């Protein structure tokens, strides 16, 4: 009741049971035998190992029963329903990359259930009150004549890449978030050059486990598929980039985005995919080189942070394999997100 509406309506909405259910509807999971309620840490890190397995297996060039083995074993393990279509075996990049994309939705899918579950829900304390208590998260609206409001619908507006022409971004609400302990974990970093205030878009369903847990790597369990420079925190300076994997529906055209300060440093600017995890001397970044950029003339300091706010712009590389810039850390403890923002998503 005591909360500000939009800080109310964004918890409902992070915290919907119902849209987790959706999700796992969407993956094909037979929510029979596998409801929400049967999903496990110890399953998925299971079901990541399969997939590191298969991933090998393939690479090895193994056998198609050795290979259907795992297939099985995945199916086994995360029962799917396909209905009268056959099971697709799980033997290619792109059949290992969506089953892989699945279990990261999955794992903080089971972060946010099991925070539901948890505490000592009773019955006098406002169902919200209670939710957004177990985040952990000073969530704070930002208001729409502040500084920061201008300078994030800025941000929004110019970095709206041309080749995402499916949808035309509308902020509806602005939050300033601050992460129960964040900026004692971030410290060591504050003071690192090169800070920048960037975008990441994800699912609604995972915000509950971005704000509880913050964002995370990759487990060493999880196969090393879909991202371009290995396991660390992805992040771009072009919104809609970003905003991309909100992966709104013409139904459902609400999401969620994130702005955080990633303390980037030397970065190891590279043009075409790199597995490392493991940084070159001095570096404590890498920098995914795209074809357009925001104007680096364009740049503004908010709170001593770059925010790379220029309108799109062509950069002066052409031997890339990246359209849009991607930035990544492999430490937790470079990131700290400022803002969570509610989008409208008005598709042409
Ligand atoms: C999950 C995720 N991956 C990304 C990769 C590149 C750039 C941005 C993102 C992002 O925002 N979320």
């Amino acid at each position: 009741s005591k909360l500000p509406k939009p800080v109310q309506d964004l918890i409902k909405m992070i915290f919907d049971v119902e849209s987790m259910k959706k999700a796992m509807v969407e993956y094909e999971i037979d929510l029979q035998k596998m409801p929400l309620g049967k999903l496990s840490k110890r399953q998925i890190q299971a079901a990541y190992s399969i997939l590191s397995e298969v991933q090998q297996a393939v690479s090895q060039g193994s056998s198609d029963s050795q290979i259907l083995d795992l297939s099985n074993r995945f199916y086994t393990l995360i029962p799917h329903d396909f209905g009268m279509k056959k099971p697709p075996l799980l033997n290619n990049a792109d059949s290992v990359q969506a089953k892989a994309e699945m279990l990261d939705n999955l794992l903080d899918i089971e972060v946010a259930y099991s925070l539901l579950r948890g505490g000592s829900d009773d019955s006098s304390k406002d169902p919200i009150d209670v939710n957004y208590e177990k985040l952990k998260t000073d969530i704070k609206v930002v208001d729409r004549d502040s500084e920061e409001a201008e300078i994030i619908r800025k941000y929004v507006k110019n970095t709206h890449a041309t080749t995402h022409n499916a949808y035309d971004l509308e902020v509806i609400d602005i939050f300033k978030i601050e992460r129960e302990g964040e900026c004692q974990r971030y410290k060591p970093f504050k003071q690192l050059h090169n800070r920048r205030l960037l975008w990441h878009g994800s699912r609604t369903t995972n915000f509950a486990g971005i704000l509880s847990q913050g964002l995370r790597i990759a487990p060493p369990e999880a196969p090393v598929t879909g991202y371009m420079f290995g396991k660390g925190i992805y992040f771009a300076d072009m919104v809609s980039k970003s905003a991309n994997y909100c992966h709104t529906s013409q139904g459902d055209p609400i999401g969620l985005i994130l702005l955080g300060e990633v303390a980037l440093g030397n970065m190891y600017e590279l043009k075409h995919a790199s597995h490392i995890s493991k940084l070159p001397k001095g570096k404590h970044s890498v920098k995914g080189l795209g074809k357009t950029t925001p104007d680096p003339s364009a740049n503004i300091s908010l709170d001593g942070v770059d925010v790379p706010l220029g309108t799109g712009i062509s950069s002066g590389v052409n031997d890339t394999s990246l359209l849009y810039n991607e930035y990544i850390v492999y430490d937790i403890a470079q990131v700290n997100l400022k803002y969570l923002l509610k989008l409208k998503f008005n598709f042409k």
